[PDB]
């Protein structure tokens, strides 16, 4: 009875395990601490190393429409996740999704589109602190990204132009801060740390607003290689370097610990209705034909 | 000491129920700790989908360990055939998302209505394919005159059905005719209804319901989405679930409902002997090589 992108809560779980004590979803840890997961009021789980989960929890997350996915896949994109599969979703939106999957323009047009969105995230989802957006040479990295999309006539051509996007925003962020970044998720350093961490509340909140309209993530707008894990990362990244990037630059620079950084990602989620902005947005690409 | 239970999918019978245990990494493999104290190792090669059941849980080692080896891991109510949370199986389980051939085949289906208008007309024959397939030692006789008549009757209306519209009314006659039938034989007057008490109704209602959840999982196997309808409405969430399940709505849970009805049985009796059913002659294997043929052509 709560809505899907009403709910404000989510975890990255470890070291624990999750299981249902006195009719409560909860992680149980080696002291003997117990700790509850308001399952209603729940966007997703993530399980990190050292976890365990039940079936028992997972029927309890499942039938409240919580989604749950293990952070190590066994290979970044290689993500495990489970969706609820009992409660059938909305028809309309996949429908209309195939049909403008298989028209391989419409493709092309819908891809441009959900590009741009990171455009528009990127002015609309500001920080006062760190790197001001609006100034000539962020606003020189857009106007570049902006006519490139505009223009590309294939989708190899716009994984050129959304890798220099990328790639230029961690450079002015580096900039910033003083340091000198490069981009590697084997690297201990807490800028990199907190960027994989971050990216996997951008991966879940992103699953669940293409679990709320039904979407397969098997039919993703931006393909050709490198660019696998599906439809989740066109939508996951609109948020990544308007949100994830800033909010882990910030957080690294400051010595902020873990808990603190997942806190402030939950807190910019909820004041800024993220989930409703990508749930919002993915259904005028569907619609809008 | 149970160890597993396996189900035919395909042409392997690769998909495993565990329940009752942990499922866990020892000795560098996937291993499943059962209550009794037996621990028991996963075969990789001849798995592809493990579901489980009550009492289960698992560690992140074993669920990362179990996709480096693509393995597949879906959780399910007791019997096996009650999904309720899994991923979305795509064409190849790690290096690519692309649908499946299966799903990219069923969309082209129900994009052209002529040939939607085909795969319904066939879903309805394998309905009365699986009427003679699956018999009992109890209950109607489906080779009687009466039942002839009916199967006939309705044979002949989907061959010369121009719409979906003209589809509908002969389903519909069809199943009644047979609801008909079950209560001539066991002398009953009984008329369909969902907020009726009796056990017959009930038993229907409750067997409907195992009948979605292993066509759900029909699909489900052949990474097919269910928002894709041949004979239920467009609209209907989950219609195509609805659609498989009635192959064998009239043919496996209208006798096995009644049958449980007229004995007494218990809610949990009467599901396990679903169950027992689905097992025994593959109703899994059977729904979704059904599906296969439907979108393969
Ligand atoms: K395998």
């Amino acid at each position: 009875q709560i809505l899907t992108s009403q709910k404000r809560n989510m975890y990255i779980l470890s070291r624990c395990k999750v299981l249902v004590k006195n009719g409560q979803v909860c992680h149980l840890h080696e002291d003997g601490n117990v700790y509850t997961v308001p399952y209603a009021n729940t966007v997703f789980i993530g399980l990190a190393e050292g976890t365990s989960i039940t079936n028992e929890a997972m029927s309890m997350l499942a039938a409240n429409g919580v989604i749950v996915f293990w952070t190590k896949g066994g290979g970044a994109a290689d993500i495990i996740c489970h969706l609820p599969q009992a409660d059938y979703r909305p028809t309309k939106y996949m429908q209309n999704w195939v049909r403008l999957w298989l028209d391989e323009e419409k493709k092309l047009s819908a891809a441009k589109e959900i590009l741009k969105m990171r455009v528009d995230s990127l002015s609309t989802h500001v920080h006062d602190f760190g790197v001001d957006v609006e100034n000539k040479r962020v606003s020189s990295i857009v106007n570049k990204f902006d006519k490139g999309v505009t223009q590309a006539t294939s989708f190899e051509s716009l994984l050129g132009h959304e890798g220099t996007f990328v790639k230029s925003l961690y450079k002015e962020y580096a900039l910033e801060y003083e340091i000198e970044f490069k981009r590697d998720h084997k690297s201990a350093d807490n800028y990199n740390k907190f960027l994989t961490l971050g990216n996997y509340y951008a991966y879940g909140i992103a699953r669940s607003s293409l679990w709320a309209l039904g979407i397969d993530n098997s039919f993703p707008l931006l393909h050709g290689s490198t660019r696998r894990g599906g439809l989740v990362f066109d939508v996951a990244d609109i948020i990544k370097t308007s949100i994830i990037l800033p909010l882990a630059f910030h957080a690294a620079d400051q010595g902020m610990s873990n808990t603190e950084f997942k806190r402030s990602c939950v807190a910019y989620f909820d004041k800024n209705d993220i989930l409703a902005y990508l749930i919002n947005n993915i259904k005028r690409l569907c619609m809008e034909n």
